[PDB]
C-alpha cells in the first residue's frame, strides 16, 4: 500500500489510491505522444524556462517540500531543507547547461564529414527510493526533461506524498502534462512498464535487491539501465591525518540522515597506533546525538524511516555481536513509538562475521583496525560495494595517491560525502553502474546519433 | 557443438572440445589476477606496443586470417581481407589514442578541487557473433585491453577457429596470457561467468534473442552491459537523389556479406514517382550477382553462414509472399550443397504483413513505397529497430536535416554503411544500446572515479 506514516509518531497521515491498468496505459500513451511532440517541434527553450521555474517554486515553497519529506520518511527538517536547496541547484544547472550539453559533436576524420547528435529516445522509467525522496528524482528528471525524454516515476511505498507532490510541482511550473508522472503501481505493473515499447530506459536508485529485480526485467526487454545502489564506504584515516579536522566531520559522516545514506561512512579504517584514540573519539562524537522530533531544530538524530528499517538495523547489530563483534558504544533500546535506533559503535569484525561485508542502513559506526596503509587499502577494496569513501590525510598528494588505489566510484578527501550538480555520482561492483549529475549524468538515455558523409 | 562447417561445401573442417569447469575457473582467476597486476603496476606502454604488434601480425598474415573467416562462416575472401584491414586500424587507433583517452578529467567547481580518473574495473565477458568474426572482437578487445580490463570471449558456435586464432594472435603479439581468452563453453557456463564476482561487465554483439538472454542474466547479477544487435535500416531515396551515385552503391548496400549485416540496407524507401525506376535499377544490380566459391576472386555472392540461416531466410521470403507481398525478382532455388540463397527482391509489404517489421539476414531487397518525404520519415521510424540507415539526396544539408529526424543511431549520407575506428557505432530500440568505437566506445567498462577535495 502507498501510505504516509510519520516515522516520529508511527501515525497515518495520507493514504493514496493505486493507479489502474487503464490509467497506466493512458499515462504511457500521453508520455509517448509528448516524446514525439518534442522530437517534431522545438520546445527546448520552454523546457529550460520550465525547469528554472521548478527551481523557483522550490525556493518559494521550500519549507512546504521539506516538511513533506520529513512527514513521509522521518528525516530532520533541516536536512530536508538542504535537500530542497540541492534540488534547486540541480534544476538550474541542467537548464543553464542545456545548450552546451546538447551541442552537436564533430568527429575528427580525414575520410569525410562526421558528427554526432545527442537526441531524445523516449519515455524513461525512474525507480527512486525513500532516503532522499526529492534529490533522487531531481538527479534524473532534470537531465531527461532537458533532452526531451518524458519520465514516469515509481517511488518508494513510504514516500507517496513526496512522489505525488513532485508531479504537482512540475505541472505547477508550467511543464506539459506527461513531463513527469507519478505511478502508484504494483511490482507487476512495473514489469509491464518495463516491457512496454514506449519505455526506452530504466534508471534506478535503491537497494541491490530492487536493482537486480529491475535490471533483470530490463535486460529481458532489451532496455538500457543505470543503477545507483548501496555502499559500504571506507573512511580511511592515514598516518598523517589531521585529527582536529577529523573530529569536525565525524558526526555528519556517519549520522547524517541517521546513517541511511548509500555514501554514509560505514567502515572506518584505522591504523593500530590510532585505534584506541579513534574508538574514544567516535564514542565522544556519537554521545552528542540528540534524538527526537525531526521538526525540532534542537534534534540532531532522526528516527529511521519505517518499523521494518529499525528492525533490520537492530537485527544486524545483533548478528554482528552473535558472531563475535565488540559492542563499543550504544546498542541500547530507545523507548519511543517512533522508529528510533540509538547511535551504536561496533568493532572486532572478522571475515567470518557476516556484518564484515554487509551494509548497515542506520546509525552504526564500525571500526576496522589495520596494521599498515597497504592493509587499509586491501580492506577498503575487500568489499562487494564501491560507491564512495573518504581518505583522511594532511598531505594532498598522499591523499590523492591512496584515493586512486581504492576500487570505488568516488573519493572524498578530508571530508564525508557531498554531492553537487557538477560532480558525477555513481559506483562500481554491487553499488551499480552509470553516473548521475555532471555532464556524465546527461547522456545516459540519449541517442548519440552519428551522421557521416564520406568523401 | 563448436564446429567449423564450411558454408560453401557443408564439410566439417574442425571439431573442438568444450572447456572444462576447472579450465574455466583457472581462466577466470588468471584474468582477475591480470586485472589486479595492471591496476597495481603501470604496464600501459607494454600494452600499447603489444596492440600495435597485433596490428602488425594481422597485416603480415592477412591472408591467413581472412581465410580462417571464409572457411568458418562463408564470407568472400576479399571481404574477409577487408575485415582484417579494419581490425588493423582499430588496434592501431586505440594504441595511438591511449594516453589521450586515459587522461584525468578536471571538473570545474568553486567549492573546491575535483577531477575524475578513468580506471579499469575487472574482467569483461565479450559475447560475439559469426557475421564479422574478427571485427566484432576487435571493437571491444582493443579499448578494453588499453584500459586494462582483461577479456574472456564466448564466440559463435560456428566460428570456433576464428575465435581460437584470435586468442593465439594476441599471445603471438606478446600480450600476457589472460589478456583475452577464448571460451568454448555451454550456456550453463556462460551464466556462471556472468555471475562470477571477477567479471564486471558484459558486451554482446549479435541477435536480440541472445541479447535478451544475456542481458537478463547480467541484470540479475548487477553487471553492466552494452548491446549491439540487428537492424532493419531504412535507405531513403529523396527527390533530388543522384541516381548515378545511387547505382554505384546499391550492390554493396544490400548484398555485401550476402546481406548478413546488422547495418545492411534492408528497407529501401522510394517516392511514388521513382518506384518503377528503382524496381528496374535494383533488379538490374541484383542480376549481376555471381554466386560460388567465396575463395574465388570472381565470386560476388557468398553462401549464407549455415543451413539454418538459409532455411530462416527462405522461410521469411515465403512468409512475405504468403501474406501478400510481391515477388519482384529472384526467389528461386540455387542447386548446390552450400548454403546459397539467390538475390531476391520483394515489394508491396503492408503493415499487417509480418515481414514489414522483420529483419531478413540475407540477400533480400525490400522496396517500400511512399508519397512524400514526411511519409518516408514516418515509415523509417515505424520500426522495432534503429541501428543505421541511409539518406540519398544531392543536397547534403538537406540530407543532414532529414537524417536528424530518423530514429536511429547512425545515418550514412549518399552511401551504404561503413565503420571506422573514429566513428561511434550503435543503435536504439531493439538494435540495442551503448556505443562501440570512437572515444565513446572507450569508456563503457571504465570506472569514472571522482576525487573531490572541498575548500
Amino acid at each position: 500500500a502507498y501510505q504516509t506514516i510519520y516515522p516520529y509518531t508511527n501515525e497515518v497521515l495520507h493514504t493514496f489510491d493505486n493507479m489502474t491498468d487503464q490509467g497506466l496505459a493512458d499515462v504511457l500513451e500521453r508520455a509517448h505522444l509528448l516524446y514525439k511532440k518534442w522530437r517534431k517541434e522545438d520546445h527546448l527553450e520552454e523546457r529550460k524556462a520550465q525547469l528554472h521555474q521548478v527551481a523557483n517554486i522550490l525556493r518559494r515553497d521550500r519549507d512546504k517540500y521539506a516538511e513533506i519529506m520529513t512527514k513521509d520518511m522521518g528525516k530532520l527538517f533541516t536536512e530536508a531543507q538542504g535537500e530542497v536547496d540541492l534540488c534547486a541547484d540541480i534544476a538550474d544547472y541542467y537548464a543553464d547547461k542545456a545548450d552546451e550539453f546538447l551541442m552537436s559533436t564533430p568527429l575528427e576524420t580525414d575520410s569525410g564529414q562526421a558528427y554526432y547528435l545527442k537526441q531524445s529516445t523516449g519515455v524513461i522509467l525512474a525507480v527512486e527510493p525513500w532516503n532522499f525522496p526529492y534529490y533522487q528524482i531531481m538527479r534524473v528528471f532534470a537531465p531527461n526533461f532537458i533532452v526531451g525524454n518524458p519520465m514516469v516515476l515509481k517511488h518508494a511505498s513510504i514516500c507517496p506524498r513526496s512522489a505525488q507532490s513532485f508531479e504537482e510541482l512540475v505541472l505547477e511550473a508550467g511543464a506539459e502534462a506527461g513531463s513527469i508522472t507519478n505511478l502508484f503501481i504494483s511490482y507487476d505493473q512495473v514489469s509491464q512498464v518495463i516491457a512496454d515499447k514506449r519505455v526506452v530506459g530504466v534508471c534506478l536508485t535503491g537497494s541491490e535487491r530492487g536493482g537486480a529485480s529491475i535490471a533483470e526485467e530490463a535486460g529481458k526487454n532489451l532496455k538500457k539501465t543505470t543503477l545507483e545502489l548501496g555502499g559500504d564506504d571506507a573512511f580511511i584515516i592515514l598516518d598523517d591525518a589531521d585529527w582536529d579536522q577529523l573530529e569536525k566531520v565525524l558526526y555528519f559522516s556517519r549520522l547524517y540522515n541517521a546513517g541511511q545514506v548509500c555514501t554514509s561512512s560505514k567502515r572506518f579504517i584505522v591504523l593500530d597506533k590510532d585505534y584506541d584514540r579513534f574508538k574514544e573519539l567516535l564514542t565522544k562524537v556519537f554521545k552528542t546525538a540528540k534524538w527526537g522530533d525531526p521538526m525540532d531544530p534542537e534534534t540532531t538524530l532522526a528516527p529511521l524511516s519505517s518499523a521494518q528499517a529499525k528492525a533490520d538495523v537492530l537485527d544486524q547489530i545483533k548478528l554482528a555481536l552473535d558472531h563475535g563483534a565488540e559492542l563499543v558504544y550504544g546498542g541500547e533500546a530507545i523507548d519511543h513509538p517512533g522508529h528510533f535506533v540509538m547511535p551504536t559503535i561496533i568493532a572486532g569484525l572478522t571475515k567470518d562475521n557476516p556484518i564484515y561485508y554487509q551494509e548497515i542502513f542506520g546509525p552504526v559506526g564500525e571500526i576496522y583496525k589495520v596494521s599498515s596503509e597497504e592493509e587499509a587499502i586491501e580492506v577498503a577494496n575487500d568489499s562487494n560495494y564501491g560507491l564512495g569513501g573518504t581518505i583522511f590525510s594532511s598531505n594532498q598528494e598522499h591523499a590523492k595517491a591512496v584515493a586512486a588505489k581504492i576500487e570505488t566510484g568516488m573519493s572524498f578527501i578530508n571530508s564525508g560525502w557531498t554531492s553537487l550538480p557538477e560532480l558525477p555520482f555513481g559506483g562500481i561492483k554491487h553499488s551499480g553502474y552509470g553516473r548521475e549529475l555532471s555532464e556524465l549524468g546527461f547522456t545516459s538515455f540519449v541517442n548519440e546519433h552519428l551522421i557521416y558523409i564520406p568523401n
